[PDB]
RNA sequence: AUCCGCGGCCCU
RNA sequence: AGGGCCGCGGAU
C-alpha cells in the first residue's frame, strides 16, 4: 502493498512514460514507492505483451542485501523473480531470465563493456545525487543519453528504459550563491534525462505530520602540550629546522611532510627521519586537543616500540630514541591525570535521563582512530551504565572491518548496543533514533541531511559538539544554508516553463556528451631504499603477476632484507609486504626511483603513476 | 592475509 | 597537489 498519499502524487508521473527524479525528505520510506513503479511497471507491460526488466542500481553492497530483503522481493515474491548480486555467476545469464534485478551499480558498468541499456526496461536509482561526470553512478548515464541522442537523428528506433531516480537530496556542491546552485538542479536533472524533480507539495500537510525533524542544538567549549613541544623545537634544533608555522595543526603537519618527501631526494638523513617522526608528534597534539590525553601518548608509544623492532645504530634513532624512552615515564604520568578533557560527556547522559533508556545513539567524528578511541573511552567510566563501527577501505594503517562484520553490528543495535560511532553516514537503517551527535564534523550539506535524517521519531535532537575557534560552527552554518538554499533551488526548475526547460537541458546533455573525446590511457630507473641511500633493485629486477602485484624475486633481494609477512630493510624502514602464493609485493611508497637519463629522483605513491611497463609473470 | 585499479567528499 | 574519510570493482 500500500502507498501513504502523500507518496502517490510524487509517483503520478513515473507510472506513466515520464522519467522523473523522486526526491522525498529522509525516513519516508522512498524506497517502497520505487516498488510501485515497478509492479506497476512489470503488470503493465505483461498486458502489453512487451518484455519486461529493472535495473535498480545502488551506491553499497551492503544495500543489495538491504533493499532486497526489506522492499523488494517481500512484495514481489510471487509475481516476479527478484535477485540480489554483488557469487561467482555470470552477469549476461541472470540478465536472461529474472524479472528484477538489485545490483551494484559498477556491476552493469563492467558488462556494458555482454549486455546492453536495450534489454533493461527502467532503471531504479539510489541516492541519483552521486551522479555527476566524475563517477558511477554513472558513466552508465552517458551511455543512455548517447544512444538517445542517436534516436534524435533516426526520427530526421531502439527503444530506452524509463528512468526513476531516487534521492534525498540533490543538494547545491559547494556553490554559495543561489544562481549556480540551480545550475547543478538542471545537471543532475540533464545526466538523470528526467522531466522534472517531482517534490511532495499537494500532500505536504500529510507527510508533515508523519514525520518530523530533530531540534538543532549546540554545545561547545574554548601541560601534556607544553612538555610535546619542547620536545618538539629540541629536536628541530638539532636539524636546524624552522617551519615558522605553529605546531599541533594542519598546515604544519604539510609542511613537515613536504620536508620528508624532498629530504628523501638528497638522501640526507637526519632531515628525513626526524620529519617522520615529526610527523608523528604532531599527531599526537592534533589528537589530544580532539580525544583523551591516553590517546596521545598511546599513538607515539606504539610507534616507537614498533621502531626498536624494525631497527632490531646511527646518530639520528639514538638522539631521537633515548630523548622519547626517558620522557616515556613522565608523559603517561600527565595522561592519566584529568577545555578539550571536558567534552560532550554531559550531553548523552541528559538524554538517557529524560527517556527510560536511550536506546539509540549514533556520533560522528573524522579519524578512524577516534571512532575507536571514544568508544573505548566509553567502555571504561562506568558508571553510565557502547561500539563502534567504521569503513572498508584500507589506509593511514588502521584496519578495515569486514562487510559481514559490519552488517553483524547494525543488527545488534536492532536490539546489543545503545550506541554506536560512525563516519560511514547514509545508506545503513536504523530506527527510533534520537541524538545523533555530530563531533567535529563538517562534510557537506547532504551528509548533513542524511545524518540528520537518521534521529527519528521522537523529540529528536541533533547536536554539533565544536571548539571554540577554529570553529567548525562557520562550517556548520553554510551548510545549513545550502540545504535550505537546495530548496529554493528545486522550487525553479518545476515551475520552469516545459519550452525553456527542454531547450536547455539538451544542452546540458550535448555538453556531457561531446566531453569525453580523451584517451583512457623500463631499464630506465633504479630503486633506492628512501631512509638511506642504497641500491635495493635496479628496474630490470622486478616482475609482475596478473598486471597487478609489482614483485621481485630476483635472489639478490632476498639478501637485502628481514622479515617481521613485512619487509623491512637493513636500515629497519618498510619495504614491502609479504603475499603467498603457492610471491614478495614492494609498496612503491617506501623507495625513490633514479632516473637513467640524467640522475633526477622521483618519488610515486602508487605504482600506474610511474610511466615504465613491467614484464608479465 | 592482503594487493591492484577506479571514484566520490572533506580540509590546507 | 597533500593529509583524512567514504565506496566500488578486479586479484590470491
Ligand atoms: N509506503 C509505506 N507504507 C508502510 N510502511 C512503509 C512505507 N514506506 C516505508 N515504510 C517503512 O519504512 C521502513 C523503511 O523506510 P525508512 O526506514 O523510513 O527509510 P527509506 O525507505 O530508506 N526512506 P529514505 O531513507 O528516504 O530512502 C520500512 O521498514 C517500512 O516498514
Ligand atoms: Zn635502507
Amino acid at each position: 502493498l500500500q502507498l501513504r498519499p502523500y507518496q502517490m502524487e510524487v509517483a503520478q508521473p513515473a507510472l506513466e512514460g515520464k522519467n522523473i527524479i523522486i526526491c522525498l525528505p529522509t525516513g519516508c520510506g522512498k524506497t517502497r514507492v520505487a516498488v510501485y513503479i515497478a509492479k506497476d511497471h512489470l503488470d503493465k507491460k505483461k498486458k502489453a505483451s512487451e518484455p519486461g526488466k529493472v535495473i535498480v542500481l545502488v551506491n553499497k553492497v551492503l544495500l543489495v542485501e538491504q533493499l532486497f530483503r526489506k522492499e523488494f522481493q517481500p512484495f514481489l515474491k510471487k509475481w516476479y523473480r527478484v535477485i540480489g548480486l554483488s557469487l561467482k555467476i555470470s552477469f549476461p545469464e541472470v540478465v536472461k531470465s529474472c524479472d528484477i534485478i538489485i545490483s551494484t551499480a559498477q556491476i552493469l558498468e563492467n558488462s556494458l563493456l555482454g549486455v546492453q541499456l536495450s534489454d533493461f526496461s527502467l532503471i531504479i536509482i539510489d541516492e541519483c545525487h552521486h551522479t555527476n561526470k566524475e563517477a558511477v553512478y554513472n558513466n552508465i548515464m552517458r551511455h543512455y543519453l548517447m544512444q538517445k541522442l542517436k534516436n534524435n537523428r533516426l526520427k530526421k528506433v531502439i527503444p530506452l528504459p524509463q528512468i526513476l531516480g531516487l534521492t534525498a537530496s540533490p543538494g547545491v556542491g559547494g556553490a554559495t550563491k543561489q544562481a549556480k546552485a540551480e545550475e547543478h538542479i538542471l545537471k543532475l536533472c540533464a545526466n538523470l534525462d528526467a522531466f522534472t524533480i517531482k517534490t511532495v507539495k499537494e500532500n505536504l500537510d500529510q507527510l508533515k505530520n508523519q514525520i518530523q525533524e530533530p531540534c538543532k542544538k549546540f554545545a561547545i567549549a574554548d601541560p601534556f602540550k607544553e612538555k610535546l613541544l619542547e620536545i618538539m623545537t629540541r629536536i628541530q634544533t638539532y636539524c636546524q629546522m624552522s617551519p615558522m608555522s605553529d605546531f599541533g595543526t594542519q598546515p604544519y603537519e604539510q609542511w613537515a611532510i613536504q620536508m620528508e618527501k624532498k629530504a628523501a631526494k638528497e638522501g640526507n638523513r637526519k632531515e628525513r627521519v626526524c620529519a617522520e617522526h615529526l610527523r608523528k608528534y604532531n599527531e599526537a597534539l592534533q589528537i589530544n586537543d580532539t580525544i583523551r590525553m591516553i590517546d596521545a601518548y598511546t599513538h607515539l608509544e606504539t610507534f616507537y616500540n614498533e621502531e626498536k623492532d624494525k631497527k632490531f645504530l646511527d646518530e639520528t634513532d639514538r638522539f631521537l630514541m633515548t630523548l622519547f624512552f626517558e620522557n616515556n615515564k613522565m608523559l603517561k604520568r600527565l595522561a592519566e591525570n584529568p577545555e578539550k578533557l571536558t567534552k560532550l560527556r554531559n550531553t548523552i547522559m541528559e538524554q538517557y535521563t529524560r527517556t527510560e533508556e536511550s536506546a539509540r545513539g549514533i556520533i560522528f567524528t573524522k579519524t578512524r582512530q577516534s571512532a575507536y578511541a571514544l568508544s573505548q573511552w566509553i567502555t571504561e567510566n562506568e558508571k553510565f551504565a557502547a561500539h563502534h563501527l567504521i569503513g572498508a577501505g584500507h589506509s593511514s594503517e588502521f584496519k578495515p572491518m569486514t562487510q559481514n562484520e559490519q552488517k553483524e553490528v547494525i543488527s545488534k543495535f536492532r536490539t546489543n548496543l545503545l550506541i554506536a560511532t560512525t563516519v560511514a553516514e547514509e545508506g545503513l537503517d536504523i530506527k527510533e533514533c534520537n541524538i545523533v551527535i555530530r563531533y567535529g564534523l563538517v562534510t557537506n550539506e547532504i551528509a548533513m541531511v542524511q545524518a540528520r535524517g537518521r534521529a527519528r521519531a521522537d523529540e529528536s535532537t541533533y547536536v554539533l559538539v565544536a571548539h571554540s575557534g577554529s570553529g567548525v560552527i562557520e562550517r556548520e552554518t553554510v551548510n545549513d544554508f545550502r540545504e535550505k538554499m537546495m530548496y529554493k533551488a528545486i522550487h525553479c526548475v518545476q515551475n520552469m516553463k516545459p519550452e525553456e526547460y527542454a531547450h536547455k537541458i539538451l544542452e546540458l546533455q550535448m555538453q556531457s556528451i561531446m566531453e569525453k573525446k580523451m584517451k583512457t590511457k623500463p631499464s630506465l630507473i633504479t630503486f633506492l631504499c628512501k631512509n638511506c641511500s642504497v641500491l635495493a633493485c635496479s628496474g630490470e629486477d622486478i616482475h609482475v603477476i596478473e598486471k597487478m602485484h609489482h614483485v621481485n624475486m630476483t635472489p639478490e633481494f632476498k639478501e637485502l632484507y628481514i622479515v617481521r609477512g613485512e619487509i623491512i630493510c637493513k636500515c629497519g624502514q618498510a619495504w614491502g609486504t609479504m603475499m603467498v602464493h603457492k610471491l614478495p609485493c614492494l609498496k612503491i611508497r617506501n623507495f625513490v626511483v633514479v632516473f637513467k637519463n640524467n640522475s633526477t629522483k622521483k618519488q610515486y605513491k602508487k605504482w600506474v603513476e610511474l610511466p615504465i611497463t613491467f614484464p608479465n609473470l
